[PDB]
DNA sequence: GTCGG
DNA sequence: GCTGATGCGCA
DNA sequence: CCGACGGCGCATCAGC
């Protein structure tokens, strides 16, 4: 894509802040200025031309410069090779192991897949599948394999209740290629702002995804959100699916559109899209998007038949799912 | 690290 | 047991 | 100049 190098490198940055700095805002400023310089649609020849752009400062300006003259950066050269960074970026890529906990792990000696392995005593439930899990989670999904995934989550909720409505979100609903995982939102009738006429509707769909094989780990799981783990099945005689991570968020019916919104995503499209609402003097949740009083604290919920509703609220032009990725 | 006021 | 804080995850 | 910067569910721990 056009302008790789840069966000690339700027990516590499903000993961490096967030889990070796514990710097988590400017993890954001790299993150938003790799989302605008991504979307810009020349290939930037100064940091100057960058400079222009919403998001870029001085500092990622001059960074900039100093990737286009060099073809690299030398802030990130002496971090590839610190020792101590390394291994916290490559701990933080297991699925609950974050910055602090790999600071910790590291600190005790433990800074490679094997010493994780040696010592799976010390993790948390989370980190133990996540480990397990390692290679598989690190792969994506084709959309191929995403299409046969929603037919059985689909079919097998349809089975629990015929009143259930799941959709799949996140990068699938977006139209991707290739989806990291698999987000699913879920609606029954019984469950609203109103009222929870009826209990454990999200454990019964789980309960039947575990029942025909589908999910077979379980990361962390409550009364409106799980996290785990599923698998598709396989033929006779061939290889195994990867394992795949799943997420399933129960969201009260007459609040579908802004939960659709939030679960579409992408995540910096919904940092961006909930920052743009509060200029305009509103908040937006997955739940609601409510006017800010003259004070400061959210009034009650406006209405919304619609996901275009709530970008007609904070005057924005609507934008399919399709043109939210980054 | 960036930016609006 | 509770609550509040914090870590880590999600989009 | 600076303080503001999306929003929240579940797991875990501290303090009561
Ligand atoms: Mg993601
Ligand atoms: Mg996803
Ligand atoms: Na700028
Ligand atoms: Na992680
Ligand atoms: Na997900």
């Amino acid at each position: 894509t056009l302008n790789g190098g840069i966000t690339d490198m700027l990516t590499e940055l903000a993961n490096f802040e967030k889990n070796v700095s514990q710097a988590i805002h400017k993890y954001n400023a790299y993150r938003k200025a790799a989302s605008v310089i991504a979307k810009y649609p020349h290939k930037i020849k100064s940091g100057a031309e960058a400079k222009k752009l919403p998001g870029v400062g001085t500092k990622i300006a001059e960074k900039i410069d100093e990737f286009l003259a060099t073809g690299k950066l030398r802030k990130l050269e002496k971090i590839r090779q610190d020792d101590t960074s390394s291994s916290i970026n490559f701990l933080t890529r297991v699925s609950g192991i974050g910055p602090s906990a790999a600071r910790k792990f590291v600190d005790e000696g433990i800074k490679t897949l094997e010493d994780l392995r040696k010592n799976e005593d010390k993790l948390n439930h989370h980190q133990r599948i996540g480990l397990k899990y390692f290679g598989d989670f690190e792969k994506r999904i084709p959309r191929e394999e995403m299409l046969q995934m929603q037919d059985i989550v689909l079919n097998e909720v349809k089975k629990v209740d015929s009143e259930y409505i799941a959709t799949v979100c996140g990068s699938f609903r977006r139209g991707a290629e290739s989806s990291g995982d698999m987000d699913v939102l879920l609606t029954h009738p019984s469950f609203t702002s109103e009222s929870t006429k009826q209990p454990k509707l999200l454990h019964q769909v789980v309960e039947q995804l575990q029942k025909v094989h589908f999910i077979t780990d379980t990361l962390s799981k409550g009364e409106t959100k799980f996290m785990g783990v599923c698998q598709l099945p396989s033929k006779n005689d061939e290889k195994e699916y990867p394992h795949r991570r799943i997420d399933i968020r129960l969201i009260p019916k007459d609040q579908y559109y802004c939960g659709v919104l939030y679960f579409t995503g992408s995540d910096i499209f919904n940092k961006n899209m909930r920052a743009h609402a509060l200029e305009k003097g509103f908040t937006i949740n997955e739940y609601t998007i409510r006017p800010l009083g003259v004070t400061g604290v959210a009034g009650e919920p406006l209405p919304v038949d619609s996901e275009k509703d709530i970008f007609d609220y904070i005057q924005w032009k609507y934008r399919e799912p399709k043109d939210r990725s980054e």
